[PDB]
């Protein structure tokens, strides 16, 4: 049960720190249009690029968020910082988002591949689904998520632009 | 044992990111003096204070090493930033060193008050000391580890800045 920790430090050390403070920073980039939500990826194999625009061609990056800093743990001004993506259908713009991937997923999976971790990568896709069933949980009583986060799980046997734009047109 | 995932995800998301560059980073800041090695206190109580300055009047901040940038899981250039300190002695400066908390032991204290974590505050030691002695399993066999990271774990019952100089002074 390693995605146990793993869903609540992604919530304690991130999502609680950084959704109450993005409708002001999505705010300010639209006027100084990107929709209100951020919208996180969670591959259940926890394949995870780092390139998110060389993981699917209708997927390009536009611009950066407004950066948000604090002082963490002795840390002064830890950066917390947010990408913005644009999703084309036939060559055509058909949305704009703040798009990016489950981190911690990326961490399972390197994880499983560590022999001192104890952790097999048979069970990479049973913890895949205990981190999103158990932030569901989190974010379904959190206050800080005020329809201003979106959790897209999937499972790859397929157009990750077109997954991301249905949740995008929900909306 | 939420500890064991925190320990390992401190190390895959963190630890074998910036040590392997630590060295050029704070060379070019000694150039353009800094010790080698990065200190992470790792209080056994969890008490971790984001303004470590505030924490020791004898700890005092000094300046920020050059930035470290990645695309990290469909973020672009992900910020890791780290804090020099300097450590006083009867008005002296001692030690000039890279300092901060153990961030996951913050996440194991706040995990603690929410009911729904299934984190009882009694298991808060017993889960501090376990991070502790993960994180040494893997630093000791980890590769990116060449004598450029330093654990000060400590139980508070007392001078930060004394601890930290015992350490600073073995180099
Ligand atoms: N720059 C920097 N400074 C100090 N410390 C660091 C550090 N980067 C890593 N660490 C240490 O390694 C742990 C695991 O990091 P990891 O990456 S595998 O997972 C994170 C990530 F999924 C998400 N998240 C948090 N901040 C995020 C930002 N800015 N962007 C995207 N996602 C973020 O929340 C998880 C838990 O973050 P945490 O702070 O509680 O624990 C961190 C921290 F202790």
């Amino acid at each position: 049960n390693v995605a146990h920790g793993l869903a609540w430090s992604y919530y304690i050390g991130y999502l609680r720190l950084i959704l109450p403070e993005l409708q002001a920073r999505i705010r300010t980039y639209n006027q100084h249009a990107v929709s209100q939500r951020l919208y996180i990826l969670l591959p259940l194999d926890c394949g995870v690029p780092d390139n998110l625009s060389m993981a699917d061609p209708n997927i390009r990056f536009l611009d950066k968020l407004p950066q948000q800093t604090g002082d963490r743990a002795g840390i002064k001004d830890r950066v917390y910082s947010n990408s913005i993506y644009e999703l084309l259908e036939n060559g055509q713009r058909a949305g704009t988002c703040v798009l990016e991937y489950a981190t911690p997923l990326q961490t399972l999976f390197a994880m499983s591949q560590y022999s001192q971790a104890g952790f097999s990568r048979e069970d990479r896709l049973e913890q895949a689904k205990l981190f999103c069933r158990t932030l569901e949980d989190i974010l379904a009583d959190a206050p800080e998520s005020q329809n201003n986060c979106r959790l897209i799980a999937y499972q790859e046997p397929f157009s990750l632009s077109q997954e991301v734009l249905r949740h995008l047109r929900q909306e």
